[PDB]
């Protein structure tokens, strides 16, 4: 038997195999869980994505900073699962930050109309989609988010650590109404995973400077974490996330699970 | 000696006498600081209130949403103390959430719109303060905000609470800034004040419910403080402020100081 | 197929059928966990307790005060295992503090004979068990710890929550001696629960204010949970340790997960 | 006029000239405190240390683990300020733990008799010193103990870790009890300090491996803090002390001030 067996679970965030969303949806299939995914833009390279994962799932389109995409959402889900049927899971792995908020450009020349495009994609979303999905959902439910720790400041990460700083917040807040529909919130703080952007990153897109400094947070990390930390296996970030979406959490609501080796634990 | 002898502090967020930084710019002038007080939109209401002040101080216009107010501050504060003259302290005492997204409207009814004003003027201006006014500040100096604890989530704070959390990323990232300028970057949490939107909220403006809610916050506060708390003194935070500006606290950055009683660290 | 099938998993801290540990034992092997079993004192009245779980296990005699027990522990666990294996989990469920320490009795009236055997009972101990048993613990190993949040100062707990703190920093340090075997640590924070020195407060044991703080602890922890809070079921707390156990949360060490209804994440 | 004018204060931990308290005191003296001084074991010394501060200042001995000095305490230093006179300040500068439990020994390796030791003189004590001086404390008054920030375990520091994560439990609850007398109590969190026994181990008393972690320390320390952080300068420590003595930090209470630099803001 499966960890999530007999669960409907909606999995956004999904864009190249590399994706933290593709290793969540892999892991839940592999355990049983029924799929809907959501896709923003690039719908043509996402459904060729898709189509190498373990089982077939219905891919809905979903821009989160589209109003009508979200009014329809869940009228739209209830189509691909059938009438009569409502999600036991919804994990949102969705994140942007323009370039002037995240990299080499410094902190203070981020222009606002950027950092609140970051700010609504990366953190007012998690609401956005908690709005739209919680009608939608079974009592004993979970809404699962992703974050990287923002307690303390770092180099590069810059407007995305203020944005994940407010989705820690946002999840308290979705925490309280999910509550009233028996659904928990919870967050997983994931150490550094070598997606797209952090591949480009660390091999010098963004120049000497720049690489040298996530290469020295990636050699840190590892170092700190008792366990280690491989930032080429997105599989234990994915492991977690199934953790949350099964019923062996049952008691954690408005909370963040630290799936990072353990390295926020240790100084040095 | 005054515990701010000759020190030049900007002020900024003076609305009414009952305004936070009203206090703040009142202990400093006692304390024999050389103030520039900022205003925003009512003008010829803040001249009136800031002469009821000990001394007389120059009074800026400054909407933190206007990147020409912003670009003009540093040129602005300058003619105002002088060619030469430096600032040895910033205070950051703005904010403003719509009411969408604060008190009895439910936190999935803010529209975005709303949420990016308030963070635009409650977060992300204590780095657009700070970006403006560290190339016209002395080493040694400091910059404090005004915080409100957004660790636990609670009832009507809403998306001000996302907004402080903000606030409070923004300020780690602002140390990291200000260091270069031997300036300090820190926030006050003050416990609840009773200010002008405080008063309304108690007092029944949003309803039945919204008030009893605020006054069980505020009779908790004062049970869990365990030297009490007194919301209709803002007192005891001004002189908070005033410590940070001064010369008494110079290892201490990135930080938050928390002026509430220190209800924070106690459960009941 | 069980969520445990095919671990080893020792158990500490059964005393009566209420025991938080009887609960994580009956769960463990309801998930096909194979079970060694350790108590302390009354030994006669846990084989007859234990008895009354689903599948039988070996009961194994263990004070943590006493050096020869844990110098011995390993050997004893092997005999019970059988040669050749080793544990893949380690359940410390053990907590004492004196009435001087906790209870009715001012803070400053516990004398330090009485603090220091609750420290070394309810924190040290964690330590001690994990010296003993990590060079009988298999790669991919978890050692998971019961703790009640104490950042925050509360009535009635006192030199309990001050030896739950330092069982927090303990968990961070075992950690990295855990790591070098691939052995994870982490702590539980469970809500109230009504074990039998739960059960005596509330019922009057410790007379009428000690009952009425409890009560009032209880009412607003099930108030500010989310999902809410029954202080009558340890099910949820047994489902958290055992999902720590489980290959499920494998980035996860030094760490606290919250099996607390969400409490600690809302002020009110 | 001083900061601490008029001001009668109690300073524990002066050793030699290099300890932290010898700098709280010295700053005191200098902005205008009547002071009371207690020593441990070797007086002799630390009396031809204390005649090298800027003012005269009784002598008392104290040795936290003596109840009878304990008991004794309050009328020795009634004698020693005269009658009628009570303290507006107490410093606890006491830390000890043994080398089994900090350094190169295993963590696994300290005895639980040592780790007592430690954990009695460096966090049960700083309750057993206001246990015996609030009922001579004026309102308005305030007590400070020295921390080292224990949120994250560290090579070396170990056990010393632990007991401070008790000191910051114990400073929670010493609070409750203090602000029944008006009393504040808080706790520095000061960032490394060539006192004598770091001296010994940068300089490599404890060997080769451990100097080389006390140094990679204190140099990610430096590059962590955003305004750096001088391990041979007391100054900004002992000034922070004075902060909290001062009547500029009304509202503190039960808390942590961080006079590190702000590294702890900081991951890189
Ligand atoms: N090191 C890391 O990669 C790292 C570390 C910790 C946490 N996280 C978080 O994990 C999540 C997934 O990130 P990832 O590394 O897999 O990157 P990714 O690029 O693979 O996924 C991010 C996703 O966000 C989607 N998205 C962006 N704007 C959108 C919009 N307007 N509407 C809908 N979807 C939109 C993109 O299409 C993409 O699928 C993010 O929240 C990220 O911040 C990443
Ligand atoms: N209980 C409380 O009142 C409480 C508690 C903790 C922290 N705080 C914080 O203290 C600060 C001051 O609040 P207050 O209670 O004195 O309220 P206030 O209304 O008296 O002051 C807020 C100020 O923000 C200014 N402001 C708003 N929009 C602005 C803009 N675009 N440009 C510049 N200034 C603008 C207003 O003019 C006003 O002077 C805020 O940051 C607030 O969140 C308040
Ligand atoms: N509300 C609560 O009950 C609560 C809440 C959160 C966490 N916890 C923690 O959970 C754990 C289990 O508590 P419980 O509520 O099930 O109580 P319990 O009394 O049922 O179990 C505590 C156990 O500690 C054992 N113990 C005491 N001294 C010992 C010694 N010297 N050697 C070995 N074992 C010894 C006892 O025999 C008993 O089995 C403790 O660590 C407790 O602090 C309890
Ligand atoms: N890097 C550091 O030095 C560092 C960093 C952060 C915090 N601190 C803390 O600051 C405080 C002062 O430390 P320091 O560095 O000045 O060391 P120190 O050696 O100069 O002072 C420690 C003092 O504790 C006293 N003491 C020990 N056992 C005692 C007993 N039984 N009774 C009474 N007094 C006793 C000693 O006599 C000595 O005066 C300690 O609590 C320490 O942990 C030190
Ligand atoms: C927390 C995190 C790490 S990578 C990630 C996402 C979802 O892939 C991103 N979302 N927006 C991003 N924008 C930018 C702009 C520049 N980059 C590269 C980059 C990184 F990928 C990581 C750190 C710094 C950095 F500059 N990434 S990266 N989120
Ligand atoms: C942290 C805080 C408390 S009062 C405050 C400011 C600066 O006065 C505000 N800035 N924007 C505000 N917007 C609104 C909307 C509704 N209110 C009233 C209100 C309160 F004033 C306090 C709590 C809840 C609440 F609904 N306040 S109030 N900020
Ligand atoms: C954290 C916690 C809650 S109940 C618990 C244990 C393992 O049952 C205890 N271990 N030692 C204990 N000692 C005492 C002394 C007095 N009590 C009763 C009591 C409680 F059970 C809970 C809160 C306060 C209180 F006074 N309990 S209770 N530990
Ligand atoms: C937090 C801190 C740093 S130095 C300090 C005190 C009060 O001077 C100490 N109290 N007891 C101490 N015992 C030991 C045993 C060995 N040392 C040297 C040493 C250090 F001084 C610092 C880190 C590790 C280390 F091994 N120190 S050091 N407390
Ligand atoms: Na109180
Ligand atoms: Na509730």
């Amino acid at each position: 038997t499966g960890l999530l067996d007999g669960k409907r679970i909606l999995v956004s965030g999904i864009i190249t195999d590399s994706s933290i969303a593709f290793h969540i949806a892999r892991v839940a299939q592999e355990q049983g869980a029924q799929l809907v995914l959501t896709g923003f833009d690039r719908l043509r390279l996402i459904q060729r994505i898709t189509d190498r994962l373990p089982a077939k799932a219905p891919l809905l389109e979903l821009d989160v900073q589209n109003e009508e995409h979200l009014a329809s959402l869940a009228g739209r889900v209830t189509e691909a699962i059938g009438a009569g049927n409502k999600l036991d899971g919804v994990v949102h792995s969705i994140g942007f930050m323009p370039q002037t908020g995240m990299g080499i450009n410094p902190f203070f020349d981020a222009p606002y109309a950027d950092v609140s495009k970051g700010i609504h994609i990366s953190a007012y979303s998690y609401a956005s989609m908690a709005k739209a999905l919680l009608p939608i959902m079974n009592p004993g439910g979970s809404i699962v988010g992703m974050d990287f720790d923002p307690s303390r400041a770092m180099p590069a990460y810059n407007w995305m650590t203020v944005a994940k700083s407010a989705l820690e917040s946002v999840n308290r807040f979705v925490a309280r109404e999910a509550g009233k529909y028996g659904v928990r919130s919870n967050l997983v703080a994931a150490g550094p995973i070598r997606t797209l952007a952090m591949s480009a990153i660390v091999g010098g897109a963004l120049g000497e400077e720049a690489g040298a400094q996530i290469q020295l947070l990636e050699e840190g990390w590892d170092q700190r974490a008792p366990i280690g930390w491989n930032m080429k296996d997105a599989t234990p970030v994915a492991k977690t996330v199934c953790a949350l979406l099964s019923d062996w959490l049952p008691a954690t609501t408005g909370d963040i699970i630290y799936a990072d080796g353990g390295a926020h634990t240790q100084l040095l």
